[PDB]
């Protein structure tokens, strides 16, 4: 489990983090598909790479430590996370909980986040965007939620309630920002729904995932939610289409992560432009 | 924690005799409304968790009281032990065995859970009569792992896991007491928890043809039917589920003595 | 022991140290092939017991090499079901086993519950797709590092159930006879070990599942995952009850009996697979 995602433990990392900078963040942003390029583009940054923090959890890509950028984007100060925890790495709860609840002492009131996902809805075309309006936790319905274990009484309840995960408001305003800059037709609202993975789903069980109501299928997101809206973090979450989902066995069409890297890369600059456009006119401040 | 072995069920059961000479018949677990019942047990001794050996721990100590409830020897459970806190399954079964072992025939179980059938009210009354096991399905039931073979055996069936006869005997009693219109039968699903569930969870919980859902019970059932323990249980429906993003404890400690006063008795 | 490309080699290593039979095709045992073993010409049987760091269970496993329909075969005797509580590296190192051996094919069958109203006690189910349950509730046997030598980060299970194996497997069949016991279906799997409630099997068979099954798909996504062809049948030992009402109910017994009953058929349909499956 590493170290527990406890008050005191996220304190010492948060004051570690709050030694190495003096900006405090209002945003977060965990980087998922179609972000990399926001990360990059942060002004007046500072970079924190992960293996510079005690006890802060490590993850690499191919060697290479994940980092927490600090810095403003449209004039907002940001916390940025390049480089997540995904379950299916075998990463604990505590592990994937203990950076959502730093962020949550430096500062953060609304978190942004992006995900590579497979279109389950028929309607959806490759690129397109699915705001996440509410998720289905299949690991959670099972027992593998992230907060199950003794609860964290200084971030939350014992039961959170989830009615509005994904703040309507910030809903509203990311379509906003689309239709006005000329790509709301790109932009949907959907229900996620978490395979554990890290194998893409077969045919039979996205023909499931469908009928029950699910528009995207991901391996990722919704444990960093969770913990997000059990401290009170608002949550904006949207879905990059990286694949449509083959629904048939009989089909020779074929889920590969070259492709899911190759829409994720080719959407970059939009999702960037949206994302900063949004943090432009965020409420208050 | 401790396995859930016969010769570690052996020691709790065998120290439990000791401070008691009450053979509990009936087990009841009171999750919802209430404690209370308990309300009532006569010739009662308490007994606290903490003062029994390898016995699990609570996270107010929980208590195991034995006394007589409408005429009939029980073993009341007072304080549960959920998954979603984080209890092993051997933590959990542990106390529906030594049960067992201490004479119960008849487990009875409330819980609280949340409505998904729209043909319930706030205060309802839904019988299990059946259940959807969601973390057992995804590999997480309570029997994985060594089975106990003391206990029961490798594959148990689930068929009248909620005993026919108890469930109309239940009904009976409900409805010569007046209160009929508040009972409904239904399917209870587990949701492993903590959290409450989303208004799509509870739209695909509902056509998966679920009609209660919450985090508890089926793992007792589960360890209670494996060792041949008849189960009766009923969710008080404490919420309507939401399907789209955009003292009543009284009646029910009421009815599960009568039901206990017509229950046979061997 | 982390079934890594380090440990599975020194298995493979070993057990090529007690047999110079390298193996094209691997089969499980399940329900209905238990005597497909005894088939096995020129067979040397290997005890799980002998084999360093190779997983253990229960009157010993064995892998039995040798020579099937004229195909070098490795036979498992002896599986680790999750319900047991064997970790994802248990399981896995098998199969990663097989694949240094030089297993190209693996043919498994098992036993499982008839959830489709139109299936018979005894019938055939060949897999052509599966719904992983414990897979997407974030219990798929390859959470954790992936291991590189064996395969990707994100296995695609598209064609999972080879399906030119599939068309073999029925031609077979109805070219001896008993096409009208075979079928082809979706298998759900259970994580067990209890049977599936009446409101279980109604919301499998609601959700497209035609068999539910507590094994099998672990090895399946492995195997899939180093690049290892499947051909998967369910041997259908009781017709799912899913009315909470009936007096029908599964028995453990009558599972097994139904299953044995038809193992010289299973063993046979086995046999004359491998006989046609194409070779160079
Ligand atoms: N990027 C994708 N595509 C898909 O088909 N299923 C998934 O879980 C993810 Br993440
Ligand atoms: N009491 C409740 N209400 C609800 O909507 N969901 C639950 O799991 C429980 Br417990
Ligand atoms: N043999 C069976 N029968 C059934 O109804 N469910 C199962 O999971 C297995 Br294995």
């Amino acid at each position: 489990e590493s170290v527990t995602a406890n008050i005191e433990n996220v304190k010492k990392v948060a004051h570690h983090i709050q030694k190495l900078t003096s900006i405090v963040p209002e945003i977060g942003i965990i980087c998922g598909s179609g972000l990399g390029k926001l990360a990059d583009g942060v002004k007046d940054k500072i970079t924190i790479p992960y293996t510079k923090i005690p006890n802060f959890p490590q993850t690499s890509v191919v060697g290479h430590s994940g980092n927490l950028i600090f810095g403003t984007l449209s004039g907002r100060k940001v916390v940025v996370m390049q480089g997540r925890f995904h379950m299916y790495e075998g990463y604990s709860n505590d592990t994937v909980a203990l950076p959502i609840r730093v962020m949550k002492l430096l500062g953060v009131k609304i978190l942004m986040v992006s995900n590579a996902a497979g279109g389950l809805n028929r309607s959806l075309k490759l690129g397109d965007f699915v705001i996440l309006k509410d998720h289905i936790y299949l690991p959670g319905l099972g027992l593998n939620n992230i907060l199950v274990g003794p609860n964290q009484e200084a971030f939350g309840t014992r039961f959170p309630a989830l009615s509005n995960a994904y703040d309507r408001d910030l809903r509203k305003l990311a379509v906003q920002v689309a239709e006005e800059n000329g790509f709301g037709n790109l932009v949907h609202q959907g229900v996620y729904v978490m395979n554990g993975g890290p194998c893409y789903e077969t045919p039979a069980e996205c023909t499931m995932l469908l009928n029950m109501g699910c528009d995207v299928v991901g391996m990722s997101t919704i444990p960093e939610v969770v913990i997000a809206r059990h401290c009170g973090i608002q949550v904006f979450a949207v879905s990059l289409v990286t694949n449509i989902s083959v629904l048939d066995v009989e089909s020779d069409l074929k889920p590969n992560h070259e492709e899911v890297l190759a829409t994720g890369a080719q959407r970059a600059e939009l999702m960037q432009s949206w994302f900063e456009k949004i943090i432009e006119k965020l409420p208050k401040d």
